[PDB]
């Protein structure tokens, strides 16, 4: 009868003290641009809502990414849209260069700066201890800004961080599953990807915040330091939670389940079992030792909590000791 609420330990009431319009993206109304100034040169990709095209802006030569949307809720249109708005300039953060219609397709695309991006594939395999660390840097730039700005991202993972490794250019994309924080909000839980999908999606806590990303950013962190991709390899959603259970223990997470009086759908009772917590030494080996420092595991332990209030906010993260070689070199 009844789990406990929870409120965000940072930026919790950012957007209650902006105008309605702000976070109220129902009644935004959209700008338009020309869709005659865009041509489609090739297919990028095929995302889950949109197919993603390399085109030419021929007013001025530049090079744009064009994502056209299949059937989404008007709403939803209109959340990406607004976000990306609220966000623009910030660092790190793909900017929307103009947004467009076909005229007689009644598709809308969205358009964005294009980022030479060098494969995720073969790139994260020639990253140094310090690539890392620049990356990480720079990706929590962006969470620290759009936490800030009432927005948390709800989809951080590989596929959606675009690395020009030529000029260490960085920029956060995907902002389609992106929401407002506003206290006490229950929000959907079926979002993230299966391995990035922190516990509170797993064990349906609805009234989650900006800490979610925190999680998923630790699972990037793990499977770039350790090499192994990806670091919790869930079967499906119940046995994600078994794969995070056989790493963090059982233990903290029934003291988690506990605290916020959680209802366990009884499937779980079967299949979760008791397991201890592990060092990580138990991931650590001769191909990866070269990436796992103290300090990189020190600033992973902080990060992979089942106690999303437990986790480094973006800007604790920023001044942990893995940073310090970062920070300094950024003057
Ligand atoms: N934004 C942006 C951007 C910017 N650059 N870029 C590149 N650069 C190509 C490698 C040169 C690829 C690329 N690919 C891609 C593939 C599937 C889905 C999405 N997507 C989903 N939601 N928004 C975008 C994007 N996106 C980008």
């Amino acid at each position: 009868s009844g789990p406990v609420p929870s409120r965000a330990r940072v930026y919790t009431d950012v957007n209650t003290h902006r105008p309605r319009e702000y976070w109220d993206y129902e009644s935004h109304v959209v700008e338009w641009g020309n869709q005659d100034d865009y041509q489609l040169v090739r297919k990028l990709g095929r995302g889950k809502y949109s197919e993603v095209f390399e085109a030419i802006n021929i007013t001025n030569n530049e090079k744009v990414v064009v994502k056209i949307l299949k059937p989404v809720k008007k709403k939803k249109i209109k959340r990406e849209i607004k976000i990306l708005e609220n966000l623009r300039g910030g660092p790190n953060i793909i900017t929307l260069a103009d947004i467009v219609k076909d005229p007689v397709s009644r598709t809308p695309a969205l358009v964005f700066e294009h980022v030479n991006n060098t494969d995720f594939k073969q790139l994260y395999q020639t990253l140094t201890d310090y690539d890392i660390r620049f990356y990480m840097y720079e990706i929590l730039k962006a969470l620290d800004y759009c936490h800030s700005m009432g927005i948390m991202h709800r989809d951080v993972k590989p596929h959606n961080v675009m690395i020009d490794h030529e000029h260490r250019k960085l920029r956060l994309i995907d902002w389609g599953l992106a929401e407002f924080y506003h206290p006490g909000q229950e929000y959907n839980v079926r979002v993230a990807s299966r391995y990035f999908k922190g516990p509170e999606l797993l064990v349906d806590y609805q009234m989650y915040d900006y800490s979610l990303d925190m999680w998923s950013l630790g699972c990037m962190l793990a499977s770039m330091i350790f090499r192994k991709e990806p670091f919790f390899h869930g079967h499906d959603n119940y046995d994600q939670l078994v794969r995070i259970a056989k790493v963090l223990g059982t233990e903290d997470l029934y003291d988690y389940i506990d605290k916020y009086n959680i209802e366990l759908d009884p499937r779980f009772n079967d299949i979760l079992g008791r397991h201890s917590r592990k060092r990580w030494e138990r991931f650590v080996h001769s191909e990866n030792q070269h990436l796992v420092s103290p300090e990189a595991l020190d600033f992973l332990d902080k990060l992979l909590r089942y106690d999303h209030q437990s986790r480094l906010t973006a800007r604790e993260a920023m001044e942990h000791p893995y940073f310090y070689t970062v920070v300094k070199d950024q003057a």
